[PDB]
């Protein structure tokens, strides 16, 4: 039931090796969203980027991310995921078209 | 701006076609973390609507549910929380809304 709880849960899904646990932990994440205090929804939004990064939903981690950038400009774990995103974005993209 | 894009939102959540309803709920899980507390409490009910509308009762549920926890007394949102119950039971036409 509890918060706590929910969100412990979901650190340890999204760190999974299995893509599964991954989707699983957003999905915690995703609901956890609105329950949460404004600080804990910045936590929240960055490991929701992490865990659509690591599934490859590039485009959605990339949205996560630059939302928090909006409002933490100088916040420097987001500005280094985003450049870890952009990174796996290019790479991807050549692999599509070889 | 939160505000114009709550206005788009809010249109698009209670519009008569499939693909406004979608694209309104994308607009309001943005706007999620951008809200004051008395603007996600919008938000949040506006989800609930928009997912129970398309059929997606579990995620209608979850945010339906959070919103009764903080405000346990809220009428309209257990009015939408029965209406979600019930359409979990048979699949058929949504009640008018």
């Amino acid at each position: 039931v509890s918060k706590s709880t929910q969100f412990e849960e979901a650190w340890c899904l999204v760190r999974s090796k299995y893509n599964d646990d991954i989707r699983k932990g957003i999905v915690l994440l995703e609901e956890l969203l609105p329950k949460g205090s404004k600080e804990e929804q910045r936590d929240y939004v960055f490991y929701l980027a992490v865990g659509n990064y690591r599934l490859k939903e590039y485009e959605k981690a990339l949205k996560y991310v630059r939302g928090l950038l909006q409002t933490e400009p100088q916040n420097n774990q987001a500005k280094e995921l985003e450049r870890l995103i952009d990174k796996a974005m290019k790479k991807d993209g050549l692999l599509e078209v070889l």
